[PDB]
């Protein structure tokens, strides 16, 4: 089951955060994504990772299509925008 929480990312994925991004939304056993506003990418993936998520500052919307859907795109969307 897949749900995201668009964030900005303030992270931007760029490696230190950003791979323990991949790593939590991948601890979830779900299909997740982010999703620039809308450009969504398997959000615990290279271009999860490196496309969207590394986008800082975009409204990316981290999804978790998993069992962990809600928990996984939630914590992952905070993640990105929610220290620094």
């Amino acid at each position: 089951v897949q749900q995201k929480v668009e964030v900005r990312l303030k992270t931007g994925l760029q490696a230190r955060p950003a791979a323990l991004f991949v790593q939590e939304a991948n601890r979830f056993t779900s299909d997740v994504f982010l999703e620039k506003d809308g450009k969504k990418v398997n959000a615990k993936s290279i271009m999860g990772l490196m496309s969207l998520a590394v986008s800082t500052g975009t409204e990316v919307t981290l999804i978790a299509q998993g069992e962990d859907e809600q928990e996984a795109l939630e914590k992952l969307a905070a993640y990105v925008q929610e220290e620094v």
